């Protein structure tokens, strides 16, 4: 059994592991192994389905409730929330208050499993819900604006031209050609 000390107490693991899960706030990545909840570190490589991904795993506490034998491809992530182009300053002017929606916006793209809203070049990332008031209880669609220079350069490079300019009534689920640097990851993951 483990405790969030001995958890804590465990060396990083540089390998795959699978089931990986995105913290719907933070963006970050996260897996379960050995009973320790895992957080993905350093350069880190995804499958196109990001469900498994290579990194430099810490653990962080306890655990929250077919695979070949050789390396397969993948893309490097890019947490759009890394603060290198940080909103609200000289260097990005788009507001970084998050934008707080009623309903789900229309025309948004999927990069990484992360949903994107692309307002003439100002580019926001859904961040999970919010809620407003009591009587009655309003839960909002919270967009946050991207802070992540390399997000913005794969943007300005015009490589979504096929997926974050949208327009319409729309239902789609578009999801980008362009999916990331690619890379690879070991085979088969640890926590399989």
């Amino acid at each position: 059994a483990e405790t969030v000390e001995s958890c804590l107490a465990k060396s990083h693991t540089e390998n795959s592991f699978t089931n990986v899960w995105k913290d719907d706030k933070t963006l970050d990545r996260y897996a379960n192994y050995e009973g320790c909840l895992w957080n993905a570190t350093g350069v880190v490589v995804c499958t196109g389905d990001e469900t498994q991904c290579y990194g430099t795993w810490v653990p962080i506490g306890l655990a929250i409730p077919e695979y070949g034998d050789t390396p397969i491809p993948g893309y490097t992530y890019i947490n759009p929330l890394d603060g290198t182009y940080p909103p609200g300053t000289e260097q990005n002017p788009a507001n970084p208050n998050p934008s707080l929606e009623e309903s789900q916006p229309l025309n948004t793209f999927m990069f990484q499993n992360n949903r994107f809203r692309n307002r003439q070049g100002a580019l926001t990332v859904y961040t999970g819900t919010v809620t407003q008031g009591t009587d009655p209880v309003k839960t909002y669609y919270q967009y946050t604006p991207v802070s992540s220079k390399a997000m913005y350069d794969a943007y300005w490079n015009g490589k979504f031209r096929d997926c974050a300019f949208h327009s319409g009534f729309n239902e789609d689920i578009f999801v980008c050609e362009y999916q990331g640097q690619s890379s690879d990851l070991p085979q088969p993951p640890v926590n399989a």
